[PDB]
Formats: C-alpha cells, sequence, structure tokens
C-alpha cells in the first residue's frame, strides 16, 4: 500500500487517472477514501464548471486542516476529472459534475468485495450556496473521520 501513499501530490491529494483508476477503486484496507469528481477544463460546448472550481479550493483547505490535525487518521483524499477518466464516469454512471462522495473502509470481512462502484458512500451536496463553506465540509468529513478539527475561517 506503500506505492498508493506515494502517489499524494504536494497537497496531499492523490490524482485518478486511466491507468491507476483500477487500483485506487480496490481501496486501501482501512482506509477511508474521499473523492472528488469534477471537471476543470471546458465541456464539449465551451463552458466551464464554475461550482467544480469554487468547490475545488474548499476541498484543498479542508484536506490541508485534517492532514495537520489529524495525522493519524486512515484517510486518503482523491480527484478525478470526468474528462480524463472515462472507465470511472462509466462505472460510477455519472451524469453530472461535480460530486464530493466518501467511501469507508470495508469492514475486514467484506475487504475483496470492496470497489468504488458497489461500495456505499456518504455524500456531500454541492451547490453554489455552499461552495465555499469550509466549516460546513469540515464538520461533514469531522463526523465521518471522528475528528475534532478547527478550519481557518473569514468569520471570526
Amino acid at each position: 500500500i506503500d506505492d498508493i501513499l506515494q502517489l499524494k501530490d504536494d497537497t496531499g491529494v492523490i490524482t485518478v487517472t486511466a491507468d491507476n483508476y483500477p487500483l485506487l477503486s480496490r481501496g486501501v484496507p482501512g482506509y477511508f477514501n474521499i473523492l472528488y469528481i469534477t471537471m476543470r477544463g471546458t465541456n464539449s460546448n465551451g463552458m466551464s464548471c464554475q461550482l467544480c472550481h469554487d468547490f475545488e479550493k474548499t476541498y484543498h483547505a479542508v484536506a490541508d486542516v485534517i492532514r495537520s490535525q489529524a495525522p493519524q487518521s486512515l484517510n486518503l483524499f482523491f480527484t478525478v476529472d470526468v474528462n480524463e477518466v472515462p472507465q470511472l464516469v462509466k462505472d460510477l454512471k455519472l451524469q453530472n459534475v461535480p460530486h464530493l462522495v466518501v467511501y469507508p473502509p470495508a469492514e475486514s470481512n467484506k475487504q475483496s468485495q470492496f470497489e468504488w462502484k458497489t461500495s456505499p458512500f456518504y455524500q456531500y451536496s454541492l451547490v453554489p450556496e455552499n461552495a465555499e463553506n469550509t466549516l460546513q465540509f469540515g464538520d461533514f468529513l469531522a463526523k465521518i473521520l471522528n475528528i475534532s478539527i478547527t478550519v481557518p475561517q473569514a468569520f471570526n
């Protein structure tokens, strides 16, 4: 699993690719998998996803807080771009973006059946109103990961 951990970029997040998707989608025993499903470029109509762009910053801000304040937490953060990994789009039956989903680790006795495409997940609904709400997103992850964190806020 040391191979998967080394995939983290300088922000502590792992980019899903067509090549690595089959491996990553089978999980790491004991680890939560937080997956941001997004679209960074322009679509077929030359339009950009503003919500995708805005929440990606929120995503990274909260990931940074969790990495710093909860070093023991067994979690992995991932991003995937729907234009880059067609098998994931197919497997997860994606029809729109963005999505933020969290897979808990499979129970030890059910490990071999873990796959992103079939395993239960929590979803954090994304809308313009919460695109920049780091407090709320942090609270969501804190509850799932059973941690206590303090995200720096604009409002104090």
